Protein backbone atom coordinates (compact mmCIF):
# COMPACT_ATOMS: atom_id res chain seq x y z
CA UNK A 1 0.00 0.00 0.00
CA UNK A 2 1.02 3.54 -0.45
CA UNK A 3 2.14 3.05 3.38
CA UNK A 4 4.33 0.63 2.93
CA UNK A 5 5.94 2.84 -0.84
CA UNK A 6 6.34 5.56 1.41
CA UNK A 7 7.93 3.16 4.43
CA UNK A 8 10.31 1.44 2.06
CA UNK A 9 11.34 4.82 -0.15
CA UNK A 10 12.37 6.34 2.90
CA UNK A 11 14.15 3.71 4.03
CA UNK A 12 16.68 3.32 1.05
CA UNK A 13 17.01 7.68 1.44
CA UNK A 14 18.24 10.19 0.17
CA UNK A 15 15.33 12.44 0.53
CA UNK A 16 11.79 12.99 1.43
CA UNK A 17 9.46 10.45 -0.05
CA UNK A 18 7.46 12.88 -0.44
CA UNK A 19 9.79 14.51 -3.70
CA UNK A 20 8.33 12.27 -6.02
CA UNK A 21 4.57 12.85 -4.57
CA UNK A 22 4.37 14.64 -8.37
CA UNK A 23 7.27 14.98 -10.36
CA UNK A 24 7.85 14.94 -13.65
CA UNK A 25 5.51 13.10 -16.20
CA UNK A 26 5.08 9.63 -14.41
CA UNK A 27 5.58 10.09 -10.58
CA UNK A 28 1.97 10.72 -9.08
CA UNK A 29 -1.43 8.92 -9.98
CA UNK A 30 -1.39 7.76 -13.34
CA UNK A 31 1.15 9.16 -15.62
CA UNK A 32 1.73 9.22 -19.71
CA UNK A 33 4.61 10.69 -21.95
CA UNK A 34 8.45 11.02 -22.57
CA UNK A 35 10.32 10.19 -18.77
CA UNK A 36 11.77 13.05 -18.05
CA UNK A 37 14.45 12.27 -15.68
CA UNK A 38 16.17 8.74 -13.86
CA UNK A 39 13.71 9.64 -11.44
CA UNK A 40 11.02 9.62 -13.93
CA UNK A 41 12.00 6.34 -15.31
CA UNK A 42 11.75 5.24 -11.90
CA UNK A 43 8.18 5.75 -11.58
CA UNK A 44 7.42 4.61 -15.07
CA UNK A 45 8.81 1.04 -13.99
CA UNK A 46 6.83 0.94 -11.38
CA UNK A 47 3.31 2.11 -12.63
CA UNK A 48 4.52 -0.49 -15.44
CA UNK A 49 5.03 -2.59 -12.20
CA UNK A 50 1.63 -2.19 -10.05
CA UNK A 51 -0.37 -2.69 -13.28
CA UNK A 52 1.10 -6.36 -13.98
CA UNK A 53 0.13 -6.79 -10.02
CA UNK A 54 -3.49 -5.37 -10.65
CA UNK A 55 -3.48 -7.87 -13.85
CA UNK A 56 -2.25 -10.45 -11.37
CA UNK A 57 -5.63 -10.02 -9.02
CA UNK A 58 -3.55 -7.92 -6.44
CA UNK A 59 -4.60 -4.43 -5.29
CA UNK A 60 -1.47 -2.35 -5.22
CA UNK A 61 -2.31 0.69 -3.78
CA UNK A 62 -4.42 -0.76 -0.71
CA UNK A 63 -3.42 -3.81 0.70
CA UNK A 64 -0.56 -4.09 3.34
CA UNK A 65 2.24 -6.12 3.67
CA UNK A 66 4.95 -7.23 6.03
CA UNK A 67 8.95 -5.81 5.81
CA UNK A 68 12.09 -4.63 6.97
CA UNK A 69 14.53 -1.63 6.90
CA UNK A 70 18.40 -2.51 7.79
CA UNK A 71 21.07 -0.54 6.53
CA UNK A 72 18.99 1.60 4.36
CA UNK A 73 17.79 -1.91 2.56
CA UNK A 74 14.63 -3.31 1.91
CA UNK A 75 13.93 -6.77 3.10
CA UNK A 76 10.37 -8.39 2.26
CA UNK A 77 8.44 -10.50 4.05
CA UNK A 78 6.76 -12.42 5.55
CA UNK A 79 4.51 -12.61 3.18
CA UNK A 80 0.49 -14.09 3.40
CA UNK A 81 -0.32 -13.98 -0.26
CA UNK A 82 1.10 -13.94 -3.48
CA UNK A 83 0.13 -10.33 -3.81
CA UNK A 84 2.11 -9.30 -1.10
CA UNK A 85 4.85 -10.54 -2.78
CA UNK A 86 4.38 -8.53 -5.74
CA UNK A 87 3.59 -5.43 -4.19
CA UNK A 88 6.39 -4.96 -2.30
CA UNK A 89 9.05 -6.28 -4.87
CA UNK A 90 7.84 -3.04 -6.79
CA UNK A 91 7.81 -0.92 -4.06
CA UNK A 92 11.74 -2.62 -3.26
CA UNK A 93 12.27 -1.78 -6.61
CA UNK A 94 11.44 1.86 -7.24
CA UNK A 95 12.92 2.20 -3.91
CA UNK A 96 16.80 1.57 -4.91
CA UNK A 97 16.15 3.12 -8.54
CA UNK A 98 14.90 6.04 -7.04
CA UNK A 99 18.19 5.83 -4.37
CA UNK A 100 20.80 6.36 -7.53
CA UNK A 101 19.17 9.57 -8.30
CA UNK A 102 20.44 12.75 -9.04
CA UNK A 103 16.90 15.60 -8.51
CA UNK A 104 15.75 18.43 -10.38
CA UNK A 105 13.93 20.74 -8.89
CA UNK A 106 12.73 21.75 -12.59
CA UNK A 107 10.30 18.58 -12.81
CA UNK A 108 8.77 19.15 -9.33
CA UNK A 109 4.95 20.02 -10.48
CA UNK A 110 5.74 19.68 -13.86
CA UNK A 111 2.64 20.04 -15.58
CA UNK A 112 0.98 16.94 -17.06
CA UNK A 113 0.46 19.14 -19.96
CA UNK A 114 3.82 18.94 -21.41
CA UNK A 115 3.81 15.48 -21.06
CA UNK A 116 3.49 13.78 -24.72
CA UNK A 117 0.27 11.89 -24.98
CA UNK A 118 2.33 8.32 -26.09
CA UNK A 119 4.41 6.17 -23.34
CA UNK A 120 7.60 3.97 -23.71
CA UNK A 121 6.32 0.10 -23.82
CA UNK A 122 6.79 -1.66 -19.96
CA UNK A 123 9.09 -4.75 -19.66
CA1 LIG B 1 2.45 7.10 -11.77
Amino acid sequence: GILELAGTVGCVGPRTPIAYMKYGCFCGLGGHGQPRDAIDWCCHGHDCCYTRAEEAGCSPKTERYSWQCVNQSVLCGPAENKCQELLCKCDQEIANCLAQTEYNLKYLFYPQFLCEPDSPKCD
